[PDB]
RNA sequence: AGGGACUAUCGGUUUCAAGCCGAUGGAAUUUGAGGCAAUAACAGGUCUGUGAUGCCCUUAGACGUUCUGGGCCGCACGC
């Protein structure tokens, strides 16, 4: 039934959209990512023209943003980039509470646990490093031999003990899940055929996805740690997306979005629309995606310089 | 003190080699510019820079030295 219809975008950046972020406490309060050294804050007013007011740039690094994770409260935006950081931005404002420095090779990430505290970040030095909500390390993990690509938060409804769990990534072709308090050892994902360039997580504590340079999307549990639904999607995803509470997958496969539908096992609905003056090898192929925090609004993002948000509505 | 630019990023253009346009970012035609500048030389110039210097000449009516005065600034004109 669900005819998914393709609508007004929100265009704005000069470089190349490379993440994007579900606001995670004020789902308007969009908050978007970059390549050309900012973060254009887009409202969703919504009211039609502009779908819905590009109200704070935020400028820079010196170099290219690969991320922009919102807090558990959702008004404090956490940077990264190719000049070896963080720089915690204020969503409201233009400012740098705490330069977090220290890496060597080019952050690839950023994420924040359910209370806004013991943050993490991958790298190319081939680690990891915790930097609390101060430029300071708990510790500097080293179990991987590689470019560890991405790490995620998971959002726990066994109501949290308190010695918790997070995750990771990927040229050694593996994952590894680090107690976020005292980085202990828990399981990994063996097998794959090249680069793990992403992963994702459950919106309670028992779901995950990884993904593709091979084609296959190798799925989860964390609270079963057993390898799952093994799909086959040709090119790659660069750019994965849970609906929050539907059971819909969203990931941007080059080519679709393949909604795969992680219950039964079907292709509902592929969005490759809209398109004007190209030689293929121009599509202006994505690099970040999200599901309205409250879970409709897919904020579909693309290279080019035009975000193209595309919600699901009625038959 | 240091860092920082590599024609970089797609797009073309080609033996899809070495290369070459264009547009973006950029502070930024080999980044601009000089300076060092093999191989072999020329009988180019210079002993009128030398207490660097061969061989001739000069050696006190010296062509060595020095006080004066003018001389290289003299014009129908050629470059």
């Amino acid at each position: 039934n669900e005819v998914l219809v393709l609508r007004g975008t929100l265009e704005g950046h000069n470089g190349w959209v490379t993440s994007l972020a579900t606001s995670a406490g004020q789902p308007n309060l969009l908050l978007s990512a970059s390549r050309d050294k900012t973060l254009i804050s887009w409202k969703l007013t919504g009211d039609d023209q502009k779908f819905g007011v590009p109200v704070r740039s935020f400028k820079g690094h010196s170099h290219i943003v690969q991320d922009c994770t919102l807090t558990a409260d959702g008004a404090y935006a956490l940077s990264a980039s190719w000049d070896k950081t963080l720089r915690l931005w204020d969503v409201a404002t233009g400012e740098t509470y705490q330069r977090f420095v220290g890496h060597k090779s080019d952050v690839m990430s950023v994420d924040i646990d359910k209370k806004a505290s013991m943050i993490i970040s991958g790298s190319r030095d081939k680690t990891i490093k915790v930097w609390t909500i101060k430029g300071q390390c708990l510790a500097t993990l080293l179990g991987h031999n590689d470019w560890v690509s991405q790490v995620r938060v998971v959002p726990n409804e066994k109501a949290d003990d308190d010695s918790v769990t997070i995750i990771s990534a990927g040229n050694d072709k593996m994952v590894k899940a680090w107690n976020l308090n005292q980085f202990q050892i828990e399981a990994d994902f063996i097998g794959h055929n090249s680069n793990i360039n992403t992963l994702t997580a459950s919106p309670d504590g028992t779901l995950i996805a990884s993904a593709g340079k091979d084609g296959e999307i190798m799925l989860w549990n964390l609270a079963a740690k057993k390898a799952m639904y093994t799909l086959s999607a040709q090119d790659e995803v660069f750019s994965l997306a849970f609906s929050p509470n539907r059971y819909w997958l969203a990931a941007a496969t080059a080519t679709g979005i393949k909604v795969f539908s992680l219950d039964p096992q079907y292709l509902v609905d592929d969005l490759r629309p809209e398109f004007a003056g190209y030689s293929k090898a121009a599509e202006p192929h994505a690099v970040s995606l999200a599901w309205s925090a409250d879970g409709q609004t897919l904020f579909a993002g693309y290279t080019d310089n035009v975000i193209r948000v595309w919600q699901v509505m009625t038959a």
